[PDB]
């Protein structure tokens, strides 16, 4: 189990523009296209992203290309963030996967808002951080995925995904 297989389970794969759980225009493996209500703004963003006329539809390969960028971008974002980088540095390999997951889903800004939880992860107080992260809009909105991520932080294993 790796970060890619993990995100592919949580995000799924869709070759046609679709709306995410929040209502936003998305495609591929969780690649948010626009927060705009316009299916037209989305179709436009999409062609700018792929470099061709897609007419809201892309190939598997294109979806994987977007996915590799997004994971890379998330990883570099964590390493560039003064709030995130120390947490990351401090964790084992599996737990690190859990934080990339949150970042990919919610943006560096959002994860950075979990101050208390991040502090507990840093202190390796696993159970407490799990209890605290559950008190969030994140968890109430997408509970099954949140639970999976939270278990990964609590235990340090890939259990929730197997
Ligand atoms: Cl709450
Ligand atoms: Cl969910």
């Amino acid at each position: 189990m790796n970060i890619f297989e993990m995100l592919r389970i949580d995000e799924g794969l869709r070759l046609k523009i679709y709306k995410d759980t929040e209502g936003y225009y998305t495609i591929g493996i969780g690649h948010l296209l626009t927060k705009s209500p316009s299916l037209n703004a989305a179709k436009s963003e999409l062609d700018k992203a792929i470099g061709r006329n897609c007419n809201g539809v892309i190939t598997k390969d294109e979806a994987e290309k977007l996915f590799n960028q997004d994971v890379d971008a998330a990883v570099r974002g964590i390493l560039r963030n003064a709030k995130l980088k120390p947490v990351y540095d401090s964790l084992d390999a599996v737990r690190r996967c859990a934080l990339i997951n949150m970042v990919f889903q919610m943006g560096e800004t959002g994860v950075a808002g979990f101050t208390n939880s991040l502090r507990m992860l840093q202190q390796k107080r696993w159970d407490e951080a799990a209890v605290n992260a559950a008190k969030s809009r994140w968890y109430n909105q997408t509970p099954n995925r949140a639970k999976r991520v939270i278990t990964t932080f609590r235990t340090g294993t890939w259990d929730a995904y197997k």
